[PDB]
RNA sequence: CGCAUAAAGAUGAGACGCGUUUUAGAGCUAGAAAUAGCAAGUUAAAAUAAGGCUAGUCCGUUAUCAACUUGAAAAAGUGGCACCGAGUCGGUGCUU
DNA sequence: CGTGATTCCAGCGTCTCATCTTTATGCG
DNA sequence: ATTGGAATCACG
């Protein structure tokens, strides 16, 4: 019966968790231990941490997941073509589809001969010698018009179809037309015809190279505009530019129009938009268009294609011949001037495959750009190599036509061959005449995003619904496939339910029964005022009706000056309005009503009640679907009642946007007297005018009752269920819950008592890739030259201050300099808000300067002049994303005011007050699974008070009273620091009950600048001796009341009895092992046994195969095998190590698997399954978790002491140092003082490491390293003994550095000793255990 | 408390381009062979987690997971306390 | 000739679309 | 980045 709190420490790899009591005393207890060892019972501190790997997100499942999908369509492609051709084939070669099936395997494997097309050797020698690659084949069918060979026909069609192209153009892409000045200049010419007044003026421009310009496409336009003698980017011809280029240009204003009319080029509602924009003007600019559109085609066609079109119809397949030609004469050339200058580097260049050479290129790894850059020096050592230079640096030397930017090419070009080898030999083939448009449906059929798989009832993704029961070739799709329902399913699916009715689904945003619910509601709070009036007087319904159709249904907004005019002096003839409960402006309007006029031009329509659900249908069916042509599909139910015109205006309309009522919310469910619902209510309430919330929240009224009978039906969920429908990282989910199963256990352990407080705390928590394409963006959008300058490679961009140097263009944010790339190490980087207000360190909030004091003053927003100076500067920037509107807003925050003091002080609070969602809906989870009892009126009896702490309280507790953490020495911090959260925490809410509203789970009621600053920036100054000098008394007393929060004499003295305690339960969680099976990577040929099968058929010895299998758990299993010659039956222990393949096939039967794997008369029952990080002792406290059947991890913690900690923390200087320089001096010198520390620290790890690492060759070159290191200075030192604590560390040997050397991984690569050791089964907190003796099996 | 914007993250769908593996693309000459010299090289088929049954243009890498007992499962149930101490927890007493 | 030390190695780039939450910053 | 799988190397 006595009282205790837990404190807890959620991360995401690690979940710290304590119990202690009032006198912040952490207990011990025996606990029973179970298994077949002698051992019965073990003392056990409350106090421990459980340790865990990530949780990942579903994010490399679902690209895997969709990879696969591709690849079985992909393969029906090609089933599809082959079934199309399969019937004259069988004429033309009847084995010619079984060769190409089995053309993987060796010659021994396959039935029909080894050549796949001809299937002799002439043949086959003819076909490569004529064809080289399959775009010469490609290019002879597209222009020739002889009969070709079925085999080949059907070869070329195949390869379009299978590598098919992107589908990001829409319509159609005719590369006819290649030619960027010509059409440029047809452009200029229609221009100029059309407008007389001023013409277009663009003769000596270089279209083909701005247009074709290897930068973005706005800095494109704008080079564009520059060398445009009188244009604007924003004019006609800019917009036109833009539009060609691909940029959205708005058309609105350069006609007037008074509609956007957005017209982008590259989207398939373009057209229609566009006849749209020619209602709005007239056919005169269509020439225009019908320009730009095909200045657009070769401004994309350029890019890729490069070739001669009017020769040749096969442009892509051509331009690949001339990567083919080009290459052989560019070989040819260096071949000969390699065997002529540099004789002796020939056999590394065209012979060694592991050189980056030519046969590197080809034959090895060597990509691209590693062959490029293997090849330049040698190029540039040469003589007669200007040509292959200018190429290379141009990337155009020496190409494959199957390479990485092939990415670029659309599916229109791969389609337009497609078509002309059908035309071509359609003639003499009748089937391609009559199956043409089948194959061309094969080669662009594409699901629909909003349709998703379509499964048959059998897949978690699919919501696709079949209007016919049949199977969905690319031809029936259309037929099959029910689009309208699949795309309502595929928003429907993902859209929230509103939570009052859990079942019911939101209403869209823009619905009008949303816009009626809530500008009521806004409009129940109108109070206002006029001469004559006693008392201030709510409106009444017929007033509110009365407004609603004079107000909002004329009016777009409805202010207050428009009431007091339009409604109180024009009717109600009162000239003195003053209102109050609402602002000028009001926030709800009726915007969905005045734009549904506009589009329909009728009121009776809108303001008739019964046929309201016909315009909420409307507004639902303009938010589901985006797809102009699914908008009329749904809309043409209601075309009867509108006009041809007016439906398509309602087509063009969107509303983006989904609310959280539902429709049975505001206006299906009634009282049960009334007879009313809550939008009748709101209508119509009274004298009282409740809003919503009132009237939800009135118990007389039946909605709450209602409400909750909807939220009781599901009964929640489980707990597992609950937490994963939180918002956060799957990592942080796992630690959450992981959080709750450690309390549950806690609770349980403590004889089923629940805390009196449960104080939390949660920490906050590739890129080089990130950082490299955002300041590639960046720089292309503003066009600078600063990474021409310098080529930096992504792990240099890792640098901070060359990633700020890189952001700002080199340019010094605050002045107009610039800063060397060279001079690192010097310049300044400073925070756009000091580390004072915020505690910020990413790049978004700082910027480096040449020096900080540029900044002007540094206890605010920088100064009004440096904004002056530089935001256009800032705004360039913004304007190409290498700064984001936070950081704009930062920046220029002077001109709007600066931080004032109330700024200073709510950032001051939010340091230690937690607002983050995650926590407080941690915290629900814990107070609803503690608190459970109800009040006899139905309220929640706080038995348990859960608190939410942020980390910088206990910190700073810390650091304060030298609880100085080193997170290197162990993972017992972890534990530490929920304990000192419950320390803190529960002291807090000792001292000060006034402040649970902050920290206490619960609507607690107990709520200038400069108070609120100096009391939360003192609001922990209860537990130091010493204010500022104030004594404060040795005992603090609780306020008003009289408790011991805190006791200076002795509270510390536990804490630091606390932090010493060497048992500490630290626990890896064990989990079995999924995922991928192996390694992804197919390896060759080899008489290795490790490889593994990517079929059942082929054999890895003659096709290669996987290695390197995941396991997903060990199996110690006792059985006999067969040994020697005469296979006589020894008894053998042994760990299996099931992989994750073999985990169903083990699972399914275990007797079997092991009989397979040569074990036999296996014990079923003396089977054990082993996860990994299984936990061994063997001897002398000595622990090894398995990592896998042939690995053994760490599974030891070094207790150091706390003095030792605390030395290495002052001495490291720890984040520099961030004390007055009175303290700073006493320990510094008090680090002098303690030099002989280091030696001792170094003992305790070497005894450490010999008694449980056993890495003896390890330890004496860290041994040897430190006594080299021994006149260094005391920080370096304690820095690198603080890397050095990495060969002590639980969990995977790693390697570290000790200044200059370098000490690698000692790995445990046998598990034959933990067969005789004991296993130990460990619940969550490793409070209880199972002991198993596996000798004795 | 309500709107607008931006960023980040989560989830799902549809698609591209490569990469890899085996085979095909008769390598020739001098050679007894070792090999040497020369020539050639750019392409394609197929697989791209083994595979499964539910046979779909589906599904197969997320989440969840100590032991023991009851179980389809979800899961439920199982382990005295106090005190003195502390090198990973030990001991003493009370109790059962 | 086993066995500990050592070395090496690991699929990756892009685009379109939708929904949700959370945080930051204005406005109100 | 990490950390287990695999091959290879050095050597008593
Ligand atoms: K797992
Ligand atoms: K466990
Ligand atoms: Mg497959």
């Amino acid at each position: 019966d006595k009282k205790y709190s837990i404190g807890l420490d959620i991360g995401t790899n690690s979940v710290g968790w304590a119990v202690i009591t009032d006198e912040y005393k952490v207990p011990s207890k025996k606990f029973k231990v179970l298994g077949n060892t002698d051992r019965h019972s073990i003392k056990k501190n409350l106090i421990g941490a459980l340790l865990f790997d990530s949780g990942e997100t579903a994010e490399a499942t679902r690209l895997k997941r969709t990879a696969r999908r591709r690849y079985t369509r992909r393969k029906n492609r090609i089933c599809y073509l082959q079934e199309i051709f399969s019937n004259e084939m069988a004429k033309v070669d009847d084995s010619f589809f079984h060769r190409l099936e089995e053309s993987f395997l060796v010659e021994e494997d396959k039935k029909h001969e080894r050549h796949p097309i001809f299937g002799n050797i002439v043949d086959e020698v003819a076909y490569h010698e004529k064809y080289p690659t399959i775009y010469h084949l490609r290019k002879k069918l597209v222009d020739s018009t002889d009969k070709a060979d079925l085999r080949l026909i059907y070869l070329a069609l195949a390869h379009m179809i299978k590598f098919r192209g992107h589908f990001l153009i829409e319509g159609d892409l005719n590369p006819d037309n290649s030619d960027v000045d010509k059409l440029f200049i047809q452009l200029v010419q229609t221009y100029n015809q059309l407008f007389e007044e001023n013409p277009i003026n663009a003769s000596g421009v270089d279209a083909k190279a701005i247009l074709s310009a290897r930068l973005s496409k706005s800095r494109r336009l704008e080079n564009l505009i520059a060398q445009l003698p009188g244009e604007k980017k924003n004019g006609l011809f800019g917009n036109l530019i833009a539009l060609s280029l691909g940029l959205t240009p708005n058309f609105k204003s350069n006609f007037d129009l008074a509609e956007d009319a957005k017209l982008q080029l590259s989207k398939d509602t373009y057209d229609d938009d566009l006849d749209n924009l020619l209602a709005q003007i007239g056919d005169q600019y269509a020439d225009l268009f019908l320009a730009a559109k095909n200045l657009s085609d070769a401004i994309l066609l350029s890019d890729i294609l490069r070739v001669n079109t009017e020769i040749t119809k096969a442009p892509l397949s051509a331009s690949m011949i001339k990567r083919y030609d080009e290459h052989h004469q560019d070989l040819t050339l260096l071949k000969a001037l390699v065997r002529q200058q540099l004789p002796e580097k020939y056999k590394e260049i065209f012979f060694d495959q592991s050189k980056n050479g030519y046969a590197g290129y080809i034959d090895g790894g060597a990509s691209q750009e590693e062959f490029y850059k293997f090849i330049k020096p040698i190029l540039e050592k040469m003589d007669g190599t200007e040509e292959l230079l200018v190429k290379l640096n141009r990337e155009d030397l020496l190409r494959k036509q199957r390479t990485f930017d092939n990415g670029s090419i659309p599916h229109q070009i791969h389609l337009g061959e497609l078509h002309a080898i059908l035309r071509r030999q359609e003639d003499f083939y009748p089937f391609l005449k009559d199956n043409r448009e089948k194959i061309e449906k094969i080669l662009t059929f594409r699901i629909p995003y909003y349709v998703g798989p379509l499964a048959r009832g059998n897949s978690r993704f699919a919501w696709m619904t079949r209007k016919s029961e049949e199977t969905i070739t690319p031809w029936n799709f259309e037929e099959v496939v029910d689009k309208g329902a699949s795309a309502q399913s595929f928003i429907e699916r993902m859209t929230n339910f509103d939570k009052n009715l859990p079942n019911e689904k939101v209403l869209p945003k823009h619905s009008l029964l949303y816009e009626y619910f809530t500008v009521y509601n806004e409009l129940t709070k109108v109070k206002y005022v006029t001469e004559g009036m006693r008392k201030p007087a709510f409106l009444s319904g017929e007033q509110k009706k009365a407004i609603v159709d004079l107000l909002f249904k004329t009016n777009r907004k409805v202010t207050v000056k428009q009431l007091k005019e339009d409604y109180f002096k024009k009717i109600e003839c009162f000239d003195s309005v003053e209102i109050s409960g609402v602002e000028d402006r009001f926030n709800a309007s009726l915007g969905t009503y005045h734009d549904l006029l506009k589009i329909i031009k009728d009121k009776d329509f809108l303001d008739n009640e019964e046929n309201e659900d016909i315009l909420e249908d409307i507004v639902l069916t303009l938010t589901l679907f985006e797809d102009r042509e699914m908008i009329e599909e749904r809309l043409k139910t209601y075309a009867h009642l509108f006009d041809d015109k007016v439906m398509k205006q309602l087509k063009r309309r969107r509303y983006t946007g989904w609310g959280r009522l539902s429709r049975k919310l505001i206006n299906g469910i009634r009282d049960k007297q009334s007879g009313k619902t809550i939008l009748d209510f709101l209508k119509s309430d009274g004298f009282a005018n409740r809003n919503f919330m009132q009237l939800i929240h009135d118990d007389s009224l039946t909605f709450k009752e209602d409400i909750q009978k909807a939220q009781v039906s599901g009964q929640g969920d489980s707990l597992h269920e609950h937490i994963a429908n939180l918002a956060g990282s799957p990592a942080i989910k796992k630690g959450i819950l992981q959080t709750v199963k450690v309390v549950d256990e806690l609770v349980k352990v403590m004889g089923r008592h629940k805390p009196e407080n449960i104080v939390i705390e949660m920490a906050r928590e590739k890129n080089s890739r990130e950082r490299m394409k955002r300041i590639e963006e960046g720089i292309k959008e503003l066009g600078s030259q600063i990474l021409k300058e310098h080529p930096v490679e992504n792990t240099q961009l890792q640098n901070e201050k060359l990633y700020l140097y890189y952001l700002q263009n080199g340019r010094d944010m605050y002045v107009d300099q610039e800063l060397d790339i060279n001079r690192l190490s010097d310049y300044d980087v400073d925070h756009i808000v000091p580390q004072s207000f915020l505690k910020d360190d990413s790049i978004d909030n700082k910027v480096l300067t040449r020096s900080d004091k540029n900044r002007g003053k540094s206890d605010n927003v920088p100064s009004e002049e440096v904004v002056k100076k530089m935001k256009n500067y800032w705004r360039q920037l913004l304007n190409a994303k290498l700064i984001t509107q936070r950081k704009f807003d930062n920046l220029t925050k002077a001109e709007r005011g600066g931080l004032s003091e109330l700024d200073k002080a709510g950032f001051i609070k939010r340091q230690l007050v937690e607002t983050r969602q995650i926590t407080k809906h941690v915290a629900q989870i814990l107070d609803s699974r503690m608190n459970t009892k109800y009040d006899e009126n139905d309220k929640l009896i706080r038995e348990v008070k859960v608190i939410t702490l942020k980390s910088k309280l206990v910190s700073d507790f810390r650091k304060d009273f030298q609880f100085y953490k080193v997170r290197e020495i162990n993972n017992y911090h972890h534990a530490h620091d929920a304990y000192l959260n419950a320390v803190v925490g529960t002291a807090l809410i000792k001292k000060y009950p006034k402040l649970e509203s902050e920290f206490v789970y619960g609507d607690y009621k107990v709520y200038k600048a400069t108070a609120k600053y100096f009391f939360y920036s003192n609001i922990m100054n209860f537990f130091k001796t010493e204010i500022t000098i104030r004594k404060r008394p040795l005992i603090e007393t609780n306020g008003e009341t009289g408790e011991i929060v805190w006791d200076k004499g002795r509270d510390f003295a536990t804490v630091r009895k606390v932090l010493s305690m060497p048992q500490v339960n630290i626990v890896k969680k064990t989990e079995v092992q999924t995922g991928g099976f192996s390694k992804e990577s197919i390896l060759p040929k080899r008489n290795s046994d490790k490889l593994i099968a990517r079929k059942k058929d082929w054999d890895p010895k003659k096709y290669g195969g996987f290695d390197s299998p995941t396991v997903a758990y060990s199996v110690l299993v006792v059985a006999k095998v067969e040994k020697g010659k005469s296979k006589k039956l020894k008894s053998v222990k042994e760990l299996l190590g099931i992989t994750i393949m073999e985990r169903s096939s083990f699972e399914k039967n275990p007797i079997d698997f092991l009989e397979a794997k040569g074990y036999k008369e296996v014990k079923k029952d003396l089977i054990i399954k082993l996860p990994k990080y299984s936990l061994f002792e063997l001897e002398n406290g000595r622990k090894r978790m398995l990592a896998s059947a042939g690995e053994l991890q760490k599974g030891n913690e070094l207790a150091l002491p706390s003095k030792y900690v605390n030395f290495l923390y002052l001495a490291s200087h720890y984040e520099k140092l961030k004390g007055s320089p009175e303290d700073n001096e006493q320990k510094q010198l008090f680090v002098e003082q303690h030099k002989h520390y280091l030696d001792e620290i170094i003992e305790q790890i070497s005894e450490f490491s010999k008694r449980v690492i056993l890495a003896d060759a390890n330890l004496d070159k860290v041994l040897s390293a430190y006594n080299k290191h021994r006149d260094k200075p005391i920080r370096e030192q304690a820095e690198n003994i603080i890397h050095l604590f990495t060969l002590t560390n639980l969990g995977a040997p790693a390697a570290f550095k000790y200044f200059d050397t370098t000490i690698d991984r000692k790995r445990y690569t046998s598990t034959k000793e933990v067969l005789d050791a004991t296993l130990i089964h460990q619940s969550i907190t490793g409070l209880y255990e199972t002991r198993i003796d596996l000798s004795q099996l």
